[PDB]
């Protein structure tokens, strides 16, 4: 999985690195992939770059991306979305009801690792 | 511009034009980009896929990742997630505190047009 | 390196694998990462999705998105983005000039590798 994090500036890195930490187990657990397969990537902005209601805020986040190859349940992702808020929240210390995580499924036809599609990998 | 919406799934060919159209109008007006340089990409989820607070739903969209050459001002961003907010809402039908809008600046350097750098050709 | 890629829906499999073949060779051939090391994210839009002007058409694709750890010079992002840029239009059979690139750099600090930073592991 890929993992990208929205979230404002002002973090310092030790929570950046327990962030990195807790998204990764809650992905493990949620979905259960290998911890060695999940990449993060957090996506640091202004608040001059952020938008709530059509003002600059960083209430607006965080906002989770979460890149899958195709194949989980609706439980599976279900649960990926609950691990993925609550960790995020925690670790960044906000509201749960802030939170924002959208999931995209990518067929096996479509995701290459190497030059081989996963399809042609077995996955 | 290039501009990734969010959107739960369902929506007409026409209720996405009409998206594509009022973002469009929306970016060119409020940072001056012509509409020729703006790409709109609506990504539809399903709701097993969208978390708002830990629970799958599609109340946690529309989210707008808008992807920029960096060099645009404060209030120009602030005019952008202003358009591009009331917009969304109106032509989703949605409330306006429901809208999130992430600006993403990319360097001169790390930004490409036809094969060529952004600085390269004069931006 | 993790490439993201909007490309038209429709496309046969093989095609789709010709593109993660050549682009992952093109990410090679410019900034020398191990092909090992190169995933690829297909992203397929269907035409009612994707605007160019305020109107649907295949031609605002393909964008895509390349996500590396910072450290690239500005002379291997250059490469980078004449690379992926010529392989996608060789590939799509579509116009050189219509292509786009956006490459994120991702401070060490905010990339994840298997719940620990980038930073942590040397990178």
């Amino acid at each position: 999985p890929t993992l990208e994090v929205y979230l404002p500036q002002g973090h310092s890195d030790e929570r950046k690195a327990s962030l990195i930490d807790g998204l990764t187990r809650a992905t493990v657990d949620a979905i259960g992939a290998p911890a060695e397969s999940v990449r993060i990537l957090l996506t640091e902005l202004p608040v001059s770059n952020i938008g709530l209601g059509g003002k600059p805020t960083p209430a607006a986040l965080p906002v989770i991306i979460a890149i899958l190859i195709a194949g989980r349940t609706e439980a599976q992702k279900e649960a990926l979305i609950a691990h993925l808020s609550e960790t995020s929240a925690s670790v960044l210390d906000v509201s749960l009801q802030s939170t924002r995580v959208m999931i995209k499924d990518i067929p096996n036809t479509d995701f290459g690792l190497g030059g081989k599609t996963a399809r042609a990998l077995g996955r």
